[PDB]
């Protein structure tokens, strides 16, 4: 199977995360680093009786340990929001975290499939991009931003509004993974449905503020930790079976592209043996689905220059 | 499918065990009960694009509607306290909360398969029984005590030493769920293995001291979680396959039995329809289990008192 490193395995993503992927039979060898806590998340999850073998690796000086020979290396690594944190307060010491991993990874698996989670991914995607192009590693097919929980969040929201079970459904979400830059696209739902123009605006407003609906619902103290956990292992497995080889592995992702003017954007693609086999445009919208693409656009560009900016000085 | 609930949602094990259960097909409705942020747990993993439909809980005030229908309730309970022990002060938080919610199970759902984690299992479950008799709806069929984390350990450290793959490993563990009470019975490993002496002995060891592994690894800042949840929904599922009606599932679990002298005692048992079809006994034990059987039944014994007259009084 493959082998999967996990950079902030002892957080309140990182934990249940490397407890799905423990379990997952693609995964041969599960890397566990984090800053703290690693020693004892490792033993925890090591005593579970599945395939994939599982070592910690706690501090800078064993990332490249952990990041070596790695398939696979998902990145949830990052720090809570607060109060009193700002949400740039909380940019410039997200940025800088992902900017060192990134620069780890760059140095020690340059071919491994890197789905980046930390918030916000619309800027870190792209810190992420640049680190790697200062670096001349950088190879658009392996750089994925996780926006699964979207594709998530708006299946179950759907899923109730239609009745269905949300197993039963799908819904292409593109563009950005933040506010306004999340677009569901319920017009290609699927199955087929006919949704009312209420139904159309409560369901892209929950999409939109998942987030901020389980911030609040968790009185300030934490966000979104197992429903994120459970989009990265779904949106991680789908890697490894397009690495396995399996035709048709589709899902969305905040990744570098050309299906708009803007550098990086979610929109569907094929997972196969090297990371990105295509990117899909973005298919008929309808006029609601245009001006949303327009709102979000506007809002992503920016979020993507904070991020290019942010490494280009 | 089944009703589930779990007691004890928003802690350590509860978080990654709702996450788990959620996955579960099997399970239609997810109840997740607490005294503390259970409303957030709950949103958090409302999000999931999975069957089962949750619902949170939140205070004694709330536990009655928690309970009430289900078809499992999965209790990991109880607090963890961790600096200044005694593992008798906690004993006394501890039987007090099981006692508390078995009152509560006692009256809202007699018939209910009970699957109970909280620690001290060898005395909490035996606490169970007594509150459940005091009220008459003591069925000694549905009250299971999970000591399934033993057997997974047990798995995986044999799996380990036999570099073999701990998917394909299966070894039977009775007796209690602590220290010397724990007894694997490696003699009855399956596949039929052999052990060098200083290896039954080492995995003897390692399986009686796991949780003491983890804890120390925490740096006695916790203990285990994400294993803990694993192994419970592992044995939830199979309690829910007994549920559906599958023929040939076995597990093994600390249950009131007539296996030895003692009332409660932990053995491979069948689970149907009802819960516990059948308590298997002991089967065949080398020297070293029988040796091992006799300290277990020692300090068994007293635990399980412990717990009776805690609730006698």
């Amino acid at each position: 199977g493959f082998k999967v490193a996990i950079l902030g395995a002892a957080g309140g993503i990182g934990q249940p995360l490397a407890m799905l992927m423990k379990m997952n039979p693609l995964v041969s060898v599960l890397h566990l680093y984090d800053v703290v806590n690693a020693p004892g998340v490792t033993a925890d999850i090591s005593h579970m009786d599945t395939g994939a073998v599982v070592r910690g690796f706690l501090g800078q000086q064993q990332l490249e340990a952990a990041l070596t020979g790695m398939d696979l290396i998902i990145v949830p690594a990052g720090v809570p929001r607060k109060p009193g944190m700002t949400r740039d307060d909380l940019f410039k010491i997200n940025a800088g975290i992902v900017k060192t991993l990134c620069e780890g990874i760059a140095k020690c698996c340059p071919r491994a499939i890197v789905n980046l989670i930390s918030n916000p991914v619309n800027s870190t995607v792209p810190i992420a991009a640049e680190v790697f192009k200062k670096a001349g590693t950088y190879d658009p097919k392996r750089l994925l931003g996780v926006t699964m929980l979207d594709v998530v969040r708006a299946n179950t929201f759907v899923a109730e509004v239609l009745g269905l079970d949300p197993r039963d459904v799908d819904v292409p979400v593109v563009g950005g993974h933040a506010g306004v830059t999340i677009l569901p696209l319920l017009s290609q739902v699927k199955p087929p449905s006919s949704f009312t123009q209420e139904e159309i605006s409560y369901l892209t407003d929950r999409i939109q503020n998942g987030g901020t609906e389980v911030v609040e619902a968790k009185a300030g103290a934490g966000s979104a930790t197992l429903s994120m956990a459970y989009a990265a292992v779904k949106f991680a497995d789908a890697c490894l079976r397009g690495l396995r080889g399996d035709a048709g592995v589709i899902e969305c992702a905040f990744v570098s592209s050309q299906v708009t003017e803007l550098p990086f954007f979610a929109s569907k693609v094929r997972l196969g043996r090297n990371g990105i086999e295509e990117v899909y445009s973005l298919g008929p919208l309808n006029e609601y689905e245009r001006i949303g693409l327009e709102k979000a656009k506007k809002e992503l560009a920016g979020s993507i220059e904070k991020g290019v900016s942010f490494i280009r000085s």
